[PDB]
């Protein structure tokens, strides 16, 4: 007892190096974030110049199409391979393997292969997001600062590289509370005490979110605009919807861990069978970007367009579908680049779908398909990663519908709770077993 | 321990079945127990008024009315508590994070009616106190209540309904379920060492006890203060010296309410009549400032609208803050039942509001509204006092909804905890828990 008395008159008192330090991570994080969406969107760019120079010659343009993607996403795929193998796939699970000690943060290694091989891959315009690499990025940017600056304790080394994961969720999103929420709700070590200076995390996220306002404001990567709010009665149906995710999370998280699997046999493991196919997938998506451009790159183009509506519901079962695959077969293959964002994509169309069935069925609740989507549109990151109070509070500072907190929540919990009573486990979680597992077998 | 994690990890997130249905039972009853206190408080502090009415004509017998009816509430309040359950006293929050360390009882069978009854007369007096540290305390022992009566069994049951009734008593006292939720794990909990809190409970709990809440409470908002304008990077500098000025502050205003306490305790000594006179006194002097200067006693809520919109002069602002430092620490010092979290809210508003002024003057280049930073302020004091600035930020969030001002919301905040850390400052919560703990070993 009087060990606590003597804790209590001691609490919050982050050494001052440590706070310090957390400023300069997250300015860091920030720059880096920046200068990747900048990188990312330029390459985007003349891709699409490219099919300009050749706008009449449609099999000469569906080729230089699939071959600017093809090439960009094997001089991804080859830059993990060859430098640093843990910076293919997400990131998140490799820097929560670094909070619990149990692996290692080659930031002289994973930050060069990281940023740009992330670069070739999302600016090749395949399914995936620039929220695992920049969080990645970020801890290793954290871990880089403190090795420069030779800080010593499980504090500082714990500390900021969650400071440096959290700045890194927060410069991806322009979301400052939900990379805090990130690192103190999924990120940091689960099962046992740690000393990670929450108030140190919040000086990175400062920092970083700072950056990334000085570079692209004016302008949201999400707006929405403000919807109509949930009466009382209507909340039921967002306990419905939730359900729904509910179960379908654990059957995506099967697939994204069994296509790692089946992908993994094309090429057994093998450096250029690997590449080669890598650029058969990032090829694809370079087409079916000029094809069918909803099948096809992060998917944050279309919630807007989702929850206005202006989808039909057979579009959204296309898209739905369409992007299961395509987001398999991105994330699965191993290539630089998270699953997140095109869940977010994958669970506001989900959410429009479900409130367009639920605004013919219920003339008389006034509903507006829209609300829908932005209660399910962090539902899947709620189901399959299982980190609901992030997602929520993420769609919540993206969206900015805060009169459907309450509808949010319902059906973040409905599929917390239906993803755990269908033996779901959370993704993060269950890639960085697979991977700790495989290191000791 | 590289084995056990790969355990670990597959098994991570699956609380039992028996803890998530309890978690729902225990939300459901303190929603309705903070609508009950809320609906309480409300129609005593009507009578009230109405008695006022009665007598609107001899102002000496007005100023007695307003006076007694206030003094007799507190009274009534102070007796419950120091008869039956002295725990119930002062905030209530310093009890609950003590019950999660396991270093304190939950005497639900006690608290529970003085807590409710005892606050329903210093709140529905019109004192400067709040419904959050009660409600939260309510919360708590009802959810060890549930616990007790179903017999559940574990440390992971214990600790966890007695967090989601914490969370859910927060929520229905704001119509803030964030902000219960994140209140129990970024403060609440049992800061130096693991436990096991599941959080999809407490989140079920919240659910609840919110929803509860919008049965009875809805249309209307504790707080409208409408969609303010934004804030350009070149102004941001203003709201970190904001909270510089908050994060020196704060640690002193930490010392006036531990040290009041003290001396509030000599008045009495620790003798029940004394204490509960004095009581009177300080009740009856807030029903009496309650009528003369109603901005300078009540919970405060009413005045942060008035205070954003730029309502007040520079010399009200000063006014109201000075005099309400003073009844703050009167009341909450007192040992009376009823929290300082609430009228910390008004403290920083009112005290952002008055740098809002002197920055719109100083700086017509920047095309200011003086309002923006007040609600800047509005979870300052929170930030620099309680050392619960996620909490505080997301409560203000919540409750405000201009979100468009986060990032000088987070900038303010963070400057008040820095600079509350630097000079010395602890957090308030756990400074009480300490004193109370330390005392409870001195008489040994």
């Amino acid at each position: 007892r009087r060990q606590l008395i003597r804790q209590l008159l001691e609490r919050d008192k982050t050494p001052l190096a440590i706070l310090f330090m957390a400023a300069v991570v997250g300015t860091l994080v920030g720059l880096a974030a920046v200068a990747f969406d900048k990188g990312v969107a330029w390459l985007q760019n003349q891709r699409m110049g490219a099919l300009v120079h050749t706008a009449d010659n449609y099999p000469l343009l569906l080729t230089v199409a699939f071959l600017c993607s093809a090439v960009l996403a094997m001089f991804g795929y080859f830059l993990v391979r060859k430098y640093a193998p843990e910076a293919g796939g997400s990131g998140i699970p490799e820097i929560e393997g670094a909070l619990e000690d149990q692996r290692p943060v080659r930031w002289w290694r994973v930050l060069p292969v990281k940023f740009f091989g992330g670069l070739g891959t999302l600016g090749g315009g395949m399914v995936l997001g620039r929220a695992g690499p920049t969080v990645q990025i970020g801890g290793n940017i954290g871990r880089m600062v403190l090795d420069i600056f030779r800080l010593k304790g499980d504090e500082a080394r714990h500390t900021l590289l969650a400071t440096g994961a959290a700045a890194g969720l927060a410069a991806a999103f322009n979301a400052p509370l939900a990379g805090i929420l990130f690192i103190i709700e999924e990120m940091r070590p689960q099962f046992r005490y740690t000393l990670i200076s929450i108030k140190a995390v919040f000086i990175g996220v400062i920092m970083s979110t700072i950056m990334y306002r000085i570079f692209n404001h004016e302008v949201a990567l999400i707006d929405v605009g403000k919807l109509s709010d949930a009466p009382l009665n209507t909340l039921w149906l967002y306990l419905i919807l939730g359900i729904i995710f509910g179960i379908f999370g654990p059957i995506f998280n099967k697939w994204v861990l069994g296509m790692q699997d089946l992908l993994h046999r094309v090429h057994g493991g093998n450096i250029t069978k690997w590449v080669l196919m890598g650029g058969a997938i990032g090829g694809l998506c370079g087409l079916l970007g000029f094809v069918a451009p909803a099948t096809s790159g992060g998917g944050f183009n279309l919630i807007p367009i989702a929850t206005a509506g202006n989808f039909s519901m057979g579009m959204l079962v296309f898209i739905f579908v369409a992007r299961v695959i395509t987001t398999l077969l991105c994330f699965s293959s191993g290539a630089p680049g998270g699953i997140f964002a095109p869940m977010l994509a994958l669970g506001t169309v989900l959410g429009t779908a479900f409130g367009m069935v639920a605004v013919e069925l219920f003339p008389q609740y006034h509903l507006e398909a829209g609300t829908f989507a932005i209660a399910g549109m962090g539902a899947l990151l709620a189901a399959s990663i299982r980190a609901p109070l992030t997602g929520i509070i993420l769609v919540l500072e993206m969206t900015d519908n805060y009169q459907l907190i309450l509808p949010m929540i319902i059906t973040g919990l409905g599929a917390t709770l239906l993803a755990q009573f269908t033996g779901g486990k959370p993704l993060y979680s269950a890639i960085l077993a697979r991977t700790l597992a495989k290191q000791e077998a």
